[PDB]
């Protein structure tokens, strides 16, 4: 009946596996929770859904983050204005656009598997979680192979900003890689106006709205929120999601031999592994909030992963069961701001997890979870490393 002495700040708090009794305990007590600095903090799968449905007061214009200031992206806007600026980027993420993706990811799923196949180990983290939605998103947006690497290392330092109040020199890098991703961008905007292609920034360049399009401005800033979506969560869920598979060997086996299981299983994959851990939102007016009272101007946060641990919602939780049904978790979000790219992230864990259920069929954990550490980041967070063993096989290309 203490309640826990946490910073929901702390990037160390979400690398602890003693994150989710101070969940429980936020969800039994006080629902609206506030931490050891005040920070406020919606613990409960009620209060989080009834804070997303009320964006004119829990706004999105303060920014995402504790702490730091709102950018010219959608994300950090409010309707009308990010209804618009939604509308213009969703030509990128259509239903179709989308699922016709699908024979070009499955190749890189099958070359990623290819490079560790022969060999009976891998890092699953490093070797197929990390790198296949880098190679999605690089595709999209025209990075080079072997500029990947450089990339998913801008996008390492954008995240570690979002994720902690860093030092000076933590600043000056993450300015640093703004800018580096900027000239390219910028180069490639040129590029696609003179000669379009089908591209995402030759698609984002052609949409239209109300008579309005996205200035070279809105592209750079557009294109930047879905590369850090594209190379910094989904990640986390393969892994993951894949480590409870292999923690829970029925699991897996369920999988393996009913292929039709696999929708079902990448819900629980995403409800479990929750890999975006907050975001905030700005009261625009002191309010009474299920219990705790709220100041305007201040930041509350939207805790997913406690929300999808929720008791009320979900039965027994912290059992996972990819037979789940229902399975309304909140990873990706609720309402306005709900994920845009939440298609192409299934259909990145779809098509992998079927890959490495058929070809890896054997796949075991080398130790066990418990010395298994997650990244510390208040932001976006999941496994390091997660060393793997398996029969080798033969590649397929
Ligand atoms: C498992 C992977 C992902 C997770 C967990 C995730 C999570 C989220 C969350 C929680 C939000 C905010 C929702 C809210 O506050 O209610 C969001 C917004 C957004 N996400 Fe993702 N995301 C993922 C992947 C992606 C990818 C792959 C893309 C693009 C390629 C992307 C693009 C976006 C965009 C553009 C927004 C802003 C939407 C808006 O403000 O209207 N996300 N995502
Ligand atoms: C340091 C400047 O900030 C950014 O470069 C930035 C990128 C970004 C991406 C997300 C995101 C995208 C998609 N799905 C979930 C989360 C959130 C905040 C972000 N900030
Ligand atoms: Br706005
Ligand atoms: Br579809
Ligand atoms: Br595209
Ligand atoms: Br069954």
């Amino acid at each position: 009946t203490e309640a826990p002495d946490v910073d929901l700040a702390d990037g160390n708090f979400y690398a602890s596996r003693e994150a989710r009794a101070a969940y429980r305990w936020m969800r039994a007590n006080q629902p609206v929770f506030r931490d050891r600095n005040g920070l406020a903090a919606a613990s409960t799968y009620q209060a989080v859904i009834d804070a997303e449905r009320q964006p004119e007061l829990f706004s999105n214009a303060g920014g995402i983050r504790p702490d730091q200031p709102a950018l010219p992206m959608m994300i950090d806007m409010d309707d009308p204005a990010h209804l618009l600026r939604r509308k213009l980027v969703n030509a990128g993420f259509t239903r179709k656009r989308v699922k016709d993706k699908e024979a070009s990811i499955a190749a890189l799923c099958d070359t990623l598997i290819d490079a560790v196949c022969e060999r009976g180990e891998c890092d699953f983290v490093r070797d197929l979680a990390a790198p296949l939605p880098m190679a999605v998103i690089g595709d999209m947006l025209g990075v080079r192979p072997e500029q990947r690497d450089m990339f998913l290392r801008w996008s390492d330092d954008l995240v570690t900003f979002l994720s902690s109040h860093v030092s000076q020199e933590d600043f000056q890098i993450t300015m640093d890689a703004f800018a580096a991703y900027n000239d390219f961008t910028r180069a490639t905007i040129a590029a696609r106006r003179a000669d379009p292609t089908d591209d995402l920034v030759s698609v984002l360049v052609s949409s239209e709205v109300d008579g309005e399009r996205l200035s070279d401005d809105e592209l750079v800033m557009e294109t930047l929120l879905i590369l850090i979506g594209g190379d910094e969560t989904t990640r986390h869920t393969l892994s993951g999601g894949t480590e409870q598979l292999l923690r829970n060997r029925d699991q897996w086996d369920l999988l393996q031999r009913d292929p039709s299981l696999l929708p079902g299983a990448i819900e629980e994959m995403l409800r479990w592994t929750a890999p975006v851990k907050n975001m905030c939102r700005v009261l625009t007016a002191d309010t009474e909030f299920h219990g705790t009272a709220l100041c305007a101007g201040e930041k509350m946060m939207l805790l997913f992963e406690s929300a999808n641990f929720d008791e009320a919602v979900f039965c027994e939780p912290e059992k996972f069961d990819v037979q789940r049904n229902p399975n309304s978790h909140l990873a990706f979000g609720f309402g306005t701001h709900f994920c845009l790219g939440n298609q192409l992230a299934r259909l990145e864990l779809s098509l992998m997890t079927e890959r490495v259920l058929r070809r890896l069929p054997d796949l075991r954990l080398v130790a066990d979870d418990s010395v298994l550490p997650l990244r510390p980041a208040n932001f976006v967070s999941g496994l390091e490393s997660m060393p793997v063993v398996f029969t080798p096989s033969p590649p397929l290309g």
